[PDB]
């Protein structure tokens, strides 16, 4: 099973500067809640923004350096291997490889943030006329969550 795993913003904003442009605490519940106990394929530079793996679930980063070792990350040098991991697969960042990959997922787990950011990386346009919404809930505001926000379960029709 093969998933994209993304929060996005009214124009598809996902980055800024080799950061989230918004810190929204239930988005990272919603994602750990999601990928406990499976695996993450992202690329160098999303990995590189953190620095360390996610615990409980298989952390795989994406790079062409043969060089890449990093303790409790598998490392994987072509999109091709993507194919060959095992169980739930999350796409999980970050442009280039949403770009390489929303033609082949079969579900997108999108968190729209319904705000305009200033961003410097974007997710792909696509059209809900190749995706079923399977669910759509909104997010809960409050003081730590202040920006309207929906989790979206897309499968493509
Ligand atoms: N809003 C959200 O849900 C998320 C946002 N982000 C954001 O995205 C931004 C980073 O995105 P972006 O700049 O596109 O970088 P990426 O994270 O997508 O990394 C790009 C790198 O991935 C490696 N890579 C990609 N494709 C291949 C391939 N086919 N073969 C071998 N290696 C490959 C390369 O590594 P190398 O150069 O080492 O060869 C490449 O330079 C940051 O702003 C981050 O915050 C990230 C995830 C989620
Ligand atoms: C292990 O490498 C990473 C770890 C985290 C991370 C998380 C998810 C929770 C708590 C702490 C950290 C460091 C995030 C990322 C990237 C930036 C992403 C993302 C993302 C987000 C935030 N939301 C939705 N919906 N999709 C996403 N792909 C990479």
């Amino acid at each position: 099973t093969l998933s994209i795993l993304v929060a996005h913003d009214l124009q598809r904003v996902i980055g800024f500067e080799n950061q989230l442009p918004w810190h929204l605490p239930n988005d990272l519940k919603h994602v750990k809640k999601l990928s406990t106990g499976h695996t993450l394929v992202m690329g160098r530079k999303t990995f590189e923004s953190i620095g360390k793996p996610l615990p409980n679930r298989r952390n795989v980063v994406l790079t062409s350096d043969t060089s890449f070792n990093v303790e409790g990350v598998d490392v994987i040098h072509s999109i091709e291997d993507i194919y060959q991991l095992p169980g739930h697969v999350f796409i999980f960042g970050g442009q280039t490889l949403y770009e390489e990959m929303i033609d082949k997922v079969d579900d997108m787990y999108i968190t729209v943030i319904e705000g305009k950011f200033r961003g410097d990386t974007f997710f792909p346009p696509y059209t809900f006329e190749d995706w079923e919404v399977a669910s759509s809930v909104e997010g809960k505001l409050d003081e730590k969550n202040t920006i309207p926000h929906t989790f979206l379960h897309l499968i493509r029709k």
